[PDB]
């Protein structure tokens, strides 16, 4: 588990109603208040594979290492057929992130030296920092991070040696929704084991006209999909008044 003390007078939450038959946790952090809000704190410290939420980090490393940049983040399709036509075409960072296009992020990852990743995960305090065989190590494999860490680590990364332009391009790629009241950013992740949803994530942040909130939902049981984790996140954010 993640055992490092949280030195914050955080607000305990009971979001059991919204979670329903799902198990997991929800963590939020307000920048302006310097305050965490946690549903199921013990569970929030349990480490799980990040699955595609790690594409946030692969994108950042890709930018930082100049594998991709603001003028050009395009990668050509090699004509391999996938079951979603959104994957069967050239991509840029925005479309790759939006459609969670594995081959795009795999190509980035295949260009990253293991020593560089190890250094970044150390600096970032990214969970167990366990790169294992270092192939698709973020997908139901060696690398594990807790829900509480997902918030702390993302917030700290974005809020160091990563450039402002890298952070801006990454942020633009994660934008899901914008209206008059808020902008919502985030990334889903889903672990499937032998057809069963086993691990669901939505990790993101909300910018309002008065504050910025980092958040993460993880689902460990019930219907633990990334899609469900996003729905629950959005329900909790609304119910807590963050979206007005």
């Amino acid at each position: 588990n993640y055992k490092k003390p949280l030195h914050n007078d955080y607000q305990i939450l009971d979001k059991s109603k919204i979670f329903g038959s799902n198990s997991g946790s929800f963590v939020m952090y307000s920048m302006k208040k310097d305050k965490y809000y946690i549903y199921n704190e013990k569970e929030s410290r349990k480490r799980y594979s990040p699955n595609s939420t790690y594409k946030i980090y692969l994108a950042m490393f890709g930018l930082d290492r100049h594998i991709i940049n603001d003028e050009n983040s395009r990668m050509s399709w090699n004509h391999k057929h996938y079951p979603f036509d959104a994957w069967n075409k050239e991509q840029d960072l925005n479309t790759a992130m939006q459609n969670s296009v594995n081959w795009y992020f795999e190509r980035i990852s295949d260009q990253i030296p293991k020593n560089y990743t190890a250094t970044q995960l150390k600096q970032l305090n990214y969970g167990n920092k366990n790169l294992g065989s270092y192939k698709s190590y973020w997908m139901e494999d060696s690398l594990k991070i807790s829900n509480l860490e997902q918030v702390i680590v993302f917030k700290n990364m974005m809020e160091n040696h990563f450039s402002k332009k890298a952070k801006n391009q990454l942020s633009s790629s994660l934008l899901i929704k914008k209206n008059e009241k808020y902008e919502l950013y985030g990334k889903t992740g889903t672990g499937i084991v032998n057809g069963k949803y086993n691990n669901g994530w939505f990790v993101g942040y909300v910018i309002t006209n008065h504050d910025k909130y980092y958040f993460a939902t993880h689902l460990s049981d019930g219907k633990p999909s990334g899609k469900n984790a996003e729905l629950i996140s959005e329900k909790i954010l609304k119910e807590m008044g963050v979206l007005n």
